């Protein structure tokens, strides 16, 4: 758990981006921790020449500026820097692939580098990375997210916004991208990550944005590190600092921004874990199959199973199942009571029966593996089958557990109901830490209960959906 | 084997490439096997909309000028068309990934696929991309090849070169680009891979070149797949294509381009794997350790190794050795008394003594691989080391021939020098075809008398010269 | 040291020349001090015969144009001249040795002499020299450098642009020449040594290149010398010719070319020197042997190695080792973990272990002579052997550092591991002035402290890095 605060912001921005509704802006500090050098230190020589110091400098657009009135408006050398540094091969942060895992479509990026379009490109996602006013009238068929880059490409330095003149061109050259990021201020809930708020285009078009729509702006976040204690700093400096990042926290409120402010960086990865998680666990795998339903009679637990899903559905969750033999119809069944109040919404159910053959044995495995990896939660109930004319503990439930474990799946066996599910919960209990680390003491009382016979099935349809809820929310 | 003017050819251009003084000049055929539609399909709708037939039409520059006429000059849908066919996620062809690993450093393509690109950055090669009159001002760091797409990249459709407007007014705007390939046309050996000869732009900067070198022009190399008999066709109508395509490639070679005719356009794949093979091979790994020389003496053995690697440098091969105790230090005295006729050249011997530790045989895998990747050869004499006093067969020599095989690098084992070069000796006699598929009579022969111990040390080095030399050339 | 401007330039094309990116753009002025006349002397007897004075005259294109008026466009004279002057036989300057030592590969000449040629022939280096269009067809095989005189050379006068009727006639005659320049100037990073920059020709080309790529050119460098106060001359006039050289050179940053203000001529070697140490210091020659490793203990010893030559590897030094017993492994070792985080570049390490039996002993002089030339740093760790049982100092290294010293090799003996490397600190300190003239404070404090015992591995390390540093940077 985090602080209220950002448990608030996780909550609203995984709503925001559940709806699709939701953008991400990232600055160049996304870029700074995946191993390219600093800007001040490319521009260290180029101050050099013009006689000053980067250290001593902190508006480096003029830096940059007053390098290229010393060569007569020459951008040669800038353009060779920026192309050498910006264009090398680094791995992935993990904050591009969570971002490129989450289904965020508009991507804003100030950054030259390729990072995000790599991170999309990895996760098997068409990208339509947009640099140039003619590739604004174009659009990628099937694509998963549109790029922005607003600052230019680095495969193309002459055209990167570095130094004053471009910035003071911006406004005409680049007017279409200027609209573009209006539209979707007021259309989107942006998420500002890694942007210090320094660059004129943005305080520029937030300026228009307040303008056009006073308090009626809509609210979008940024996360912003805290100020921390320089060793050569003494306190005094170390607070004025502080209040100085205060007081600008309230002035991009002044722009319906909320700021989120984190001890270190990578908050903003566990951040962006926890929304990804949120996302992932509101599909749950419903698993199994019961010829003979352990210690209930067969009616008893078909409601059972029937008001669990119900409860599943009306949770907000969204059921897979394989319509395992004994437990899809009653699954079923509960999802269309829960629904017909109506059509079946295709993202409510998925349902994925087995091919039966001896050509669908084949493939059953990938079959299995591609029903599982659209959940984030497994649930299994029974594992019971009929192979001889007697009750055998059925073998899919244990490979839908292992490929669930592989796939680094929240797993919820329900040992009341017996037979392969109470095996996988005396396995999990057997190693706790393993499959649930750092598991609070309400977590490890649920699941505890979970292999409770004594318990009906009101008290254990609401004991399973605490315990998921708690894994996702 | 193939045609001789094909073998004639591959020597010249494998010559040609190992000097680093190639480029690859692709056209669209090279990316029409890899799953792109044909660009008169993608014209067909275009073509329908103006009332002509894309089937009935050769002039497909012109067939887009009229569409673009009949709308204003509007190149939107055509631009579209581009951007959704040819930016297209399909699995490399053969072709790309063995052109990316021959040491090409320069590429000129007329297609806006990115295939090249995708082929150089599976190799881990750096490829520097350039299709704007401003990307020639910078150049990427460490590169390994330069590709100049001069109609234009598939990401930027609206400067593709695909109208009669862009073929007239390219000589005005990409001047650079036709110096650039004037300048590699007479400063470079080219390869022309799926280039029909009919493009505007190619026909006049030939011209120029020609007229400006006479017949002093440098000699290129075209491949030309030969005329197929369509089924509806005649043998008249046959007969008449192949005289055609005959005068064809004479007016071709009025540029000093000198064309193969191929079968079939797997016969390019094939030629690409001769060329990559003929540079492969060139280097060559001098495996084994010996402390007892088998049947010979130790100073005869000595002689024999000193000659062998003697004759090896003479042959132009390389020889990159892991200098075993009993087999380094003599193949270094052959190759110092090769080359100090002076100093070690760099690429003639690379010598890689394994680290002694502990912490040395931790990474001597990863190393062994290391050593042997750079090789296409693999040469085994002897493998007897001491252990405890005896004379053992050694065991990395074993992990050598392994890892030869897993690189699919041809293993010459010297079984008259016994221990564990005859036992692979023996291994590869064992099943002859799977490492040596489609031999011929002068190979097996060659190979069947590497393990005569009543030969000589001349006799065994130039049988071992022999084969080494039907292996490469 | 030199000027901040000079270092900062010299850092600069230090870093373009070891990429191999870099030309040398020649003057008539690079010549003027190797002995030949002045071309004004030379065409003293041709004004005076068409009754003008060449001390009157600037402009010595248009005298000489009109001496071809006065005899009918007759060039014989002119041809016997400068066949004449600049055939003669002159001994090189420093300049050209040391620019034919640089990795220079292209070479732009506007003097017919041919010490380029002889510079590069002298350093073992295949020179492709280039004066004709027809020659731009052809390419010599392993050639070091290509040498471009575009204004003819001293062999053929007849076709040397020297008159107004060559330059007018040049951009028709030589277009290929204008078409490479531009290619070579927007590719390449010139550095213009002796060049006065009144030539037409490369007027008309840096305007070309200018109206070709606007602000976008390449940088390039220029070297010229300040104006120097005549003895005729008054402080007015000397100050005009300072601002009016101020303008120039402000003029010529108009196309991207800074330029650096020398003092005196000599400069020019001062940098070329300084570039080559630069480029020779980097790779760095490691050796030395022990079995016993002075106070430290064997582990601390081998760590210390390890991460001695992983620090050396990170620095960006390329280490040349000969394997010696003891120290080899564990600087292969520590090479091997800063690489592999991967391949094993053969500029990174060299190895070169010697040859064992009596064989190998009789090159071994030569074999280390030539592993040395490689380097121009020798670090030398202990030095102790095992000859009867006993540790004795070894008698390699002592010739390693004789070698070392032969070849103006910096040596960088570690006294602190004792032995040899103790041995050959006290020969260095005892006669500091002779193997470090000039040293710093900062350089006579660490060579003091390379012989501390009471040193950790890290602060060691350190040392040794910064006292290589200093020495290469
Ligand atoms: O141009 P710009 O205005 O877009 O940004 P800037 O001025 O270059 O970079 C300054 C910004 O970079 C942000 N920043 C620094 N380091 C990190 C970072 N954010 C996240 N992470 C994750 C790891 N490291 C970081 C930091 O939040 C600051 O606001
Ligand atoms: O002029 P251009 O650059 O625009 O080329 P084009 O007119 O589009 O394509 C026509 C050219 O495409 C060539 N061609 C057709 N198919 C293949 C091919 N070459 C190799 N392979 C390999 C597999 N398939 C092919 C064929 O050699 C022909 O010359
Ligand atoms: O024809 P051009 O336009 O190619 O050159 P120019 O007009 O003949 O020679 C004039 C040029 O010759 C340059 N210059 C004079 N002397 C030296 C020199 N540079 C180096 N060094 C080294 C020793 N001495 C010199 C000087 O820098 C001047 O710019
Ligand atoms: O019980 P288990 O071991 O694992 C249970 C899991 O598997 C999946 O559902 C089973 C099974 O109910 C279904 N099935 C239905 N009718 C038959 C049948 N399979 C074989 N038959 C032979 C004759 N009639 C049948 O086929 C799926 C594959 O078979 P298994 O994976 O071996 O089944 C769910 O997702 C369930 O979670
Ligand atoms: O003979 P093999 O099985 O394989 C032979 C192949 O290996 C490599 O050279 C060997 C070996 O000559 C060398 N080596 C030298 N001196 C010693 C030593 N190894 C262990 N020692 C213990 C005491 N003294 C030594 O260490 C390499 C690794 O050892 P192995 O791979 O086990 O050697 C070549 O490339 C050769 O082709
Ligand atoms: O130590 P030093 O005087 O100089 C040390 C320098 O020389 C080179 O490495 C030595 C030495 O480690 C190596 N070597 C390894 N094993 C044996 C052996 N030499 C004779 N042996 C007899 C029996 N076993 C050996 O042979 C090189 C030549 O021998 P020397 O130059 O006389 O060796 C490095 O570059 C090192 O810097």
């Amino acid at each position: 758990k985090m602080n209220p605060i950002v448990e608030l912001f996780i909550k609203d921005f995984t709503k925001e981006v559940m709806e699709e509704n939701a953008a991400i802006f990232a600055g160049a500090g996304l870029s700074m921790s995946v191993g390219y050098v600093s800007w001040a230190k490319l521009l260290e020589p180029i101050a050099q020449e013009i006689g000053l110091d980067v250290n001593k400098e902190n508006d480096l657009v003029s830096l940059a500026q007053y390098y290229c009135n010393e060569n007569q408006g020459n951008r040669g050398r800038i353009n060779q820097i920026i192309l050498d540094e910006f264009s090398r091969k680094v791995d992935l942060t993990e904050n591009h692939k969570i971002l490129a895992r989450l289904p965020i479509h508009t991507y804003w990026t100030t950054a030259y580098d390729r990072l995000i379009e790599k991170a999309l490109e990895e996760e098997n996602k068409i990208a339509d990375v947009k640099y140039t006013v003619k590739q604004l009238a174009t659009t990628k068929v099937k694509r998963d997210a549109v790029v922005y880059k607003m600052h230019g490409d680095v495969e193309h330095p002459s055209e990167a916004v570095l130094i004053k003149d471009d910035y003071e061109k911006y406004s005409i050259k680049m007017d279409p991208y200027i609209k573009a990021l209006s539209g979707d201020l007021v259309s989107k809930t942006f998420l500002f990550v890694g942007f210090s708020f320094t660059d004129p285009n943005l305080d520029y078009i937030l300026s228009r944005v307040r303008s056009a729509y006073e308090r009626d702006q809509r609210r979008h976040y940024c996360l912003i590190k805290k100020e921390e204690r320089r060793p050569d700093e003494l306190e005094a400096d170390f607070e004025y600092r502080v209040r100085k990042q205060e007081l600008f926290i309230s002035d991009l409120s002044r722009f319906n921004i909320k700021t989120i402010v984190l001890n270190n960086y990578n908050e903003i990865t566990e951040i962006l874990q926890r929304i990804e998680n949120n996302i992932k666990t509101k599909t749950v795998f419903l698993s199994g199959s019961a010829v003979e339903y352990n210690h209930w009679e067969t009616e008893h637990a078909e409601q059972f199973i029937h008001q669990l899903s119900k409860e599943l559905i009306r949770k907000d969750f969204n059921i897979v199942s394989g319509f395992g033999l004994g437990v899809g119809s009653f699954v079923i069944n509960g999802v269309l009571e829960e629904l017909y109040m109506g059509t079946i919404d295709d993202d409510r159910l998925i349902l994925r029966p087995f091919p039966q053959g001896k050509k669908g044995e084949e493939q059953w495995d990938k079959y299995r593996r591609d029903m599982i990896t659209r959940t984030g939660v497994s649930i299994f109930l029974y594992g019971n089958k009929i192979d001889k004319g007697q009750v055998v503990k059925a073998k899919g439930v244990q490979s839908e557990f292992n490929i669930s474990f592989e796939q680094n799946n929240y797993v919820v066996p329900v040992g009341a109901t017996g037979y392969i599910a109470k095996d996988l919960w005396n396995k999990v209990n057997e190693e706790f830490e393993t499959y649930y680390p750092g598991a609070d003491a309400r977590m490890k009382k649920l699941f505890g209960e979970l292999n409770n016979e004594a318990l009906s099935i009101e008290e254990l349809i609401n004991t399973i959906i605490e315990f998921v809820e708690i894994l996702s929310n």
